[PDB]
């Protein structure tokens, strides 16, 4: 009922994993934690093992750890990371310190993409399609990514694309500053900046700070109009913006010159300052740009997700217990 674990130290980090996972090779590390490629002897496929960094060092971390485990256990969709296994070496809650997450190995991300490129750039269509397909699903459970960027989006040798861990270059201007009650469509903005970057090769808005970032966004999409200024509840921001010289909305065809005109039409519908006017994932899939891949019979919505815990205010030992309960109750895919 409990497997056999084995110790291992990979550049100054303790890896204690069940013996079914072999040939652990580091692929990267950061704030999220440490990830290793590995061979799963049970299923026989290549997996990625993530060890959470300092999972219970504060109420923020402990709650963040619980959040990630709850989200990842909920996601059943081809364009979103699924959990194959979650485990801890600890035999009880008393000594429960570390958490490991297991998903199928993804060779690269949207920064890399050399396995998918062709001269026509018909790869872009398939890559953005998969993002929107996974966003529709995520957004259907009232989940918003917020920090969507090319390193968040994994890709295989087959150019299958998946989202994971839910600069400021791709951040929707409404959440850089906070004018209105920011909705799902913050992510559609990030897809805009990503798509554009895949079509030109250059970062669309490579701003050096929150000042420079809003300067570069307004250069392209023009300063807020009469009807958008109205809906900004923050005086700081309404002062910030009205104090700046009026910029006109540029012609997208002239900016994105030599790119599929169907792509330009989609960009124009993604990069609007007004979140209420901006295209949804569900709508964007139906855009003619994706006519090849689109199918409303195989673009599914997620089951309802219980986000009631986000409001709740508990101690680290309480989150840890709630986290521990989610590891024990885990069941893999059939
Ligand atoms: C800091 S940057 O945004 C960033 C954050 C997380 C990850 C990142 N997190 C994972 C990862 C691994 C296992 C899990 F169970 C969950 C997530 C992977 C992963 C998954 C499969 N094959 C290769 C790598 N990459 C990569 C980059
Ligand atoms: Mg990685
Ligand atoms: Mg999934």
């Amino acid at each position: 009922e409990r497997p056999t674990f084995y110790r291992q130290e990979l550049n100054k980090t303790i890896w204690e994993v069940p013996e079914r996972y072999q040939n652990l090779s580091p692929v990267g590390s950061g704030a999220y934690g440490s990830v290793c490629a590995a061979f799963d002897t049970k299923t026989g496929h290549r997996v990625a093992v993530k060890k959470l960094s300092r999972p219970f060092q504060s109420i923020i971390h402990a709650k963040r750890t619980y959040r990630e485990l709850r989200l990842l256990k909920h996601m059943k969709h081809e364009n979103v990371i699924g959990l194959l296994d979650v485990f801890t070496p600890a035999r009880s809650l008393e000594e429960f310190n570390d958490v490991y997450l297991v998903t199928h190995l993804m060779g690269a991300d949207l920064n890399n993409i050399v396995k998918c490129q062709k001269l026509t750039d018909d790869h872009v269509q398939f890559l953005i399609y998969q993002i929107l397909r996974g966003l529709k699903y995520i957004h259907s459970a009232d989940i918003i990514h917020r920090d969507l960027k090319p390193s968040n989006l994994a890709v295989n040798e087959d150019c299958e694309l998946k989202i994971l861990d839910f600069t400021r270059w791709y951040r929707a201007p409404e959440i850089m500053l906070n004018w209105m009650h920011y909705n799902q469509t913050v992510d559609i903005w990030s897809v805009g900046c990503i798509m554009a970057e895949l079509l030109t090769g250059r970062t669309l808005f490579p701003g050096t700070d929150h000042i420079d970032q809003l300067k570069l966004i307004l250069r392209l999409v023009g300063t807020p109009g009469a009807e958008l200024l109205k809906k900004i509840s923050s005086e700081s921001a309404r002062n910030y913006i009205q104090s700046l010289a009026q910029m006109p909305k540029m012609n997208f065809a002239n900016v994105f010159i030599g790119a599929n005109p169907l792509a330009v039409d989609l960009l124009e519908k993604m990069l609007v300052l007004d979140s209420d006017k901006r295209i949804t994932a569900a709508q964007a899939l139906a855009h003619a740009y994706f006519a090849q891949y689109h199918d409303p019979d195989d673009e599914p919505v997620a089951d309802p997700y219980d986000q009631s815990f986000e409001s709740r205010d508990l101690l680290i030992d309480e989150w840890k217990s709630l986290t521990y309960d989610e590891v024990i109750s885990f069941v893999p895919p059939p």
